[PDB]
Formats: structure tokens, sequence, C-alpha cells
């Protein structure tokens, strides 16, 4: 099972989030992103030093709870029904002409990878636009089992260079749900 532990590594890799009728909102308190289905989720990649050419960025979802971490996160039957992302994949990347949709031969886990690109002129960070294609309610079962998105910075061979992660709740009312959860967190 993929590790969720933060690993800034040698390039000082870490994620940043943007608040984007709320379609996508991030709670620092809960280290949790709340977003609507199939809407743009801007995730920022920050590094202290530019990684080597050929560096890649992979996004993968896993269940948070240890008791279900061996289960593969995938879309529900209803939702697995752009000609690029396989219908079974929860996470899609929007606006990248080099996204690769992968299925691990041994674990059957899904992931989407794009080349790492240095911040463009006029920016201090690199931003990736993710879309979540199924609701937490579809994937969580009775006791709403939460999922985590794990983002890894990798070299051309797949070797780990850095990792960061966040809980994600894909839901109809991101704004309301965040308030409810932060409320309960108090
Ligand atoms: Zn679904």
């Amino acid at each position: 099972v993929p590790s969720q532990k933060t690993y800034q590594g040698s390039y000082g890799f870490r994620l940043g989030f943007l608040h984007s009728s709320v379609t996508c909102t991030y709670s620092p308190a809960l280290n949790k992103l709340f977003c609507q289905l199939a809407k743009t989720c801007p995730v920022q990649l920050w590094v202290d030093s530019t990684p080597p050419p050929g560096t890649r960025v992979r996004a993968m979802a896993i269940y948070k709870q240890s008791q279900h971490m061996t289960e593969v996160v995938r879309r529900c039957p209803h939702h697995e029904r752009d000609g690029l992302a396989p219908p079974q994949h929860l996470i899609r990347v929007e606006g990248n002409l080099r996204a690769e949709y992968l299925d691990d031969r041994n674990t059957f886990r899904h992931s989407v990878v794009v080349p790492y690109e240095p911040p463009e002129v006029g920016s201090d960070c690199t931003t990736i636009h993710y879309n979540y294609m199924c609701y937490s309610s579809c994937m969580g079962g009775m006791n709403r089992s939460p999922i985590l998105t794990i983002i890894t910075l990798e070299d051309s061979s797949g070797n780990l260079l850095g990792r960061d992660s966040f809980e994600v709740r894909v839901c109809a009312c991101p704004g309301r749900d965040r308030r409810t959860e932060e409320e309960n967190l108090r």
C-alpha cells in the first residue's frame, strides 16, 4: 500500500492549495480538500530547487483507514459510465497534453502522471488541475471511509523524489461540508 507520509526530499517538495458557489475549497485544519464532481481542482507544486529534467508528478488515491488500505480506489459502477482517462479512474488531469493514465500490474491501483514543469513566466509555483470523477458517498460505504490523494514527485524511472498528500471529499456542497466538518472538529 502506498505510503501517505510527507517526504519533502532533496528538492523541498510540498503542495499548496487554492480556493476555487464553491467548487473547490481546502481546509488547512483538516488537511482536506472539498470539491465538486468533475470540477477544476487547482493543486500547486512548490519546490525549493528545480528537479532534474524528466521529473514526473503522479497522483493516486487510497483509503485513509488502515483496515481498508488494501482496497483499490475506483469509480462506482454508475460513474464509470475525454477519450483519455479510463472510465474506472477516479482522478483525471485537466488541461495537460501529456497525462498518462496508469494501472499498476501488481496492485491494480490507478494513477495519473504528468511531466513536472517549472513555474511558467509570471508564477512562483507549478499548478496542476485535477478532476475527481466519483463522489465520496459512492466510494465510502456505510461509515463514510475517507480517501487520501497522494502526490509524488518522481524521476524518469519512477524513483521517489518527494511526496505530499491530503484527504479529499468529493461532494455536492464543498463549502457547506467543510464548515460542518470543521465545526465538528470543535
Ligand atoms: Zn460514483
